């Protein structure tokens, strides 16, 4: 069962019972079909890459510089097979944004929900229900592997918010370095985070200086209305967007349908995706797609006019001859002003800030690292071995200290987050992209939009900042922007008994040690992990497990950062 009225004209219509209206956390299209997918990755040795230049190193799904798409339509089930071919590296296979509702043992995060698949052909076959649509990505959660070619794509089908012709399909941005993901985390040990060496466009590049690599083009039939997914899979650049000649409308945030909004720039945090309709009602030309960028806390590129080219059909073979305006600096912040169609409503006007509702983001500058990404005091450290499912599916509640487990015992209650953005450190505060597994969050609000490298700090004031709180229906969705040198105030619906990470989407910081590990209705969740239902799945994570800590002592190469 796919769409029986989703039609260009009207959208919003899937099939009778269901549409752009419909609650999709409650009611969910029961589709007697699953999908099954296999991912095999490799690893090749001086390798020459999107742009000719060569990478000592790179890790690929299924022979690929980007991972295929996983598609399905909203109901259906979903059988992955990651098969790890890698010639020492573990993985783990982490599905973003999905809610993984009642499903913990398939979200993919080693050391808290799974043991890494062994290399050497070891395999482990994840499976999950699509209770959402729209677009994502897929990506490994051991270390910062997925920086190194183990990344890939989400799309499942549903209704939108506007109608529109034709759909161009998933638009994958990436940040692109000729170092290695293990160098670039040796790298930014003591060392500042670097530029990208290029941006990749859906899976290819083209160098500044030799021409080589290619462009990437995007082809538009004049007049109809198009529909772009744009994800940003970067390891830490920030994206600003925009096409030459074209403003795009926003009809969804993450994996949340949002009020047809038209912007003529859109900035994308790490993490972040968009769909953005645009309509051909320009000359048949030729138009540059480019990628700028806002402060440099947030990134930059050695690249300096990294683009890719939509070409209206009948157009030449030429170039875009129009380099366009200035991009508006996005200042490392995502916008806010985002209505969602399916409506939510927190209380805001009750907040007060105190210890148990209150995670405060620090680097500690010290020694061997240098620089340490703590939450709360403590770096994360999850152990490959046993993860905290492990503590969980017995009666060990003696979790260690390094994997800042926060627990919420609330049963299906709302909860508050303040992030708090290193406040008193007077040398240093850096934007960070934080993001929640197995949970949308509603972004209550966050302190006054600054330019970064000014400097100005902001804390928390009850009496400035409550009115600025925003409890009735705000943004809500999986990845949203921690501002720098100021705080953050989410607020998550415990639903979902499990583990799940909250962290920072920059691989360099959450191998630095950014991140906690949200303990959720313990008792329910233990309870869901040994019931009979889970036997099949239990199975398997003790299994891989099993695997795992065999292989472990023959690895030649230590765990270098958190393993996150
Ligand atoms: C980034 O790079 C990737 C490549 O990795 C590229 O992805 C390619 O994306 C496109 C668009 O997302 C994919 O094209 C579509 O495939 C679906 C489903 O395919 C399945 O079914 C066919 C049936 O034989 C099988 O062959 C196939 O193997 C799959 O099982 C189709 O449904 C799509 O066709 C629809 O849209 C087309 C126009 O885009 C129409 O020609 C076609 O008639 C269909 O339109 C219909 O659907 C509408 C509903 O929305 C309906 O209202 C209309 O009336 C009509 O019924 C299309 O073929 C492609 O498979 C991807 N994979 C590749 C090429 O590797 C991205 O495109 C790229 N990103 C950008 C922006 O450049
Ligand atoms: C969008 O990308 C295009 C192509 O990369 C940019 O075109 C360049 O413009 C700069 C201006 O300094 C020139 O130095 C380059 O020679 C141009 N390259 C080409 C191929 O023409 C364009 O600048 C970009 N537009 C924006 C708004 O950033
Ligand atoms: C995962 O694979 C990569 C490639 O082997 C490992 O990175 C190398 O590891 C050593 C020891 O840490 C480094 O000194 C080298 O710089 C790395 N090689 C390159 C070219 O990047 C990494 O250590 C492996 N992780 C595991 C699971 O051991
Ligand atoms: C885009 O078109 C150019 C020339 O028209 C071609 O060289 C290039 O390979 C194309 N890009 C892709 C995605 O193949
Ligand atoms: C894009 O929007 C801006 C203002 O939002 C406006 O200047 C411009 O005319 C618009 N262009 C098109 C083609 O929609
Ligand atoms: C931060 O740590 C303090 C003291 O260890 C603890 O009381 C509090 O619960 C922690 N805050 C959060 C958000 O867990
Ligand atoms: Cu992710
Ligand atoms: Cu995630
Ligand atoms: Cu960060
Ligand atoms: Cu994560």
């Amino acid at each position: 069962s796919g769409p029986t009225c989703n039609t260009p004209s009207n959208r919003a219509c899937w099939t009778n019972g269901f549409d752009i209206n419909t609650d999709y956390e409650v009611s969910t299209p029961n589709t007697g079909r699953t999908v099954a997918y296999q991912l095999t990755l490799t690893e090749k040795e001086n390798w020459i890459g999107p742009d000719g230049v060569l990478k000592n190193v790179v890790m690929l799904v299924n022979d690929k510089i980007i991972g295929p798409t996983i598609r399905a339509n909203w109901g259906d089930n979903i059988e992955v097979t990651v098969i790890n071919n890698l010639k020492t590296n573990g993985t783990s296979m982490h599905w973003h944004g999905l809610r993984q509702l009642g499903n913990v043992f398939n979200d993919g995060a080693n050391g808290v929900t799974e043991c890494p698949i062994p290399p050497k052909g070891g395999r482990k076959t994840y499976k999950f229900r699509a209770t959402q649509y729209g677009t994502s990505w897929y990506h490994s959660h051991f270390s910062a592997q997925y920086g190194n070619g183990v990344v890939g794509t989400i799309q499942i089908d549903g209704p939108a918010s506007l109608p529109y012709d034709i759909d161009l399909g998933v638009f994958p941005l990436m940040d692109y370095y000729y170092r290695s993901a293990d160098e670039l985390v040796h790298f930014t040990q003591s060392n500042g985070a670097p530029p990208s060496d290029n941006v990749l466009f859906n899976g290819t590049a083209r160098h500044p200086e030799t021409g080589a690599g290619q462009w990437y083009n995007v082809t538009l039939t004049p007049g109809k209305r198009h529909r772009l997914r744009i994800i940003n899979t970067s390891t830490d650049n920030h994206f600003q967007v925009s096409l030459v000649g074209h403003n795009m409308t926003v009809i969804a945030t993450d994996m949340v349908p949002v009020n047809a909004f038209t912007v003529s720039s859109l900035f994308l945090a790490v993490g972040q995706r968009y769909d953005v309709t645009i309509d051909a009602n320009s000359p048949v030309g030729n138009y540059w797609f480019n990628v700028t960028f806002g402060d440099g806390l947030c990134g930059s590129s050695n690249n300096k006019f990294p683009a890719a080219i939509f070409r209206y059909q009948g157009a030449p073979a030429t170039l875009p001859t129009d380099q366009g305006l200035p991009v508006p600096n996005h200042m490392c912040l995502d916008n806010l002003n985002l209505t969602p169609v399916v409506t939510r409503s927190a209380p805001v006007n009750n907040f007060v800030k105190r210890p148990s509702n209150t995670l405060g983001v620090t680097l500690d500058i010290g020694g061997t690292p240098l620089f340490v990404w703590k939450v709360n005091g403590s770096a994360i450290n999850v152990d490959w071995g046993k993860p905290i499912l492990d503590y969980v599916m017995s009666g060990n509640t003696s979790y260690p200290v390094s994997d800042n487990i926060v627990q919420v015992d609330a049963v299906d209650q709302w909860t508050y987050w303040l992030i708090e953005n290193d406040p008193t450190n007077p040398i240093v505060s850096l934007p960070h992209p934080m993001h929640l597994h197995g949970h949308d969050f509603l972004v209550l609000g966050r302190s006054p939009d600054e330019l970064p490298s000014a400097g100005v700090r902001h804390i928390f004031d009850p009496a400035k900042d409550l009115p600025r709180l925003k409890g009735n229906n705000p943004v809500r969705r999986d990845v949203t922007m921690l501002p720098a040198g100021g705080w953050l105030l989410l607020a998550f619906k415990t639903d979902n008994p499990g583990a799940w990470l909250f962290h920072c989407h920059i691989a360099w910081h959450v191998s630095g040690g950014l991140s906690v590990d949200f303990l959720e209705r313990p008792n329910d969740l233990r309870t869901q992990l040994n019931s009979n239902a889970k036997r099949a799945d239990r199975d398997d994570f003790n299994r891989v497990c099993r695997e795992w800590n065999a292989y472990w002592p023959t690895n030649p190469f230590p765990k270098i950062d958190s393993g996150l």
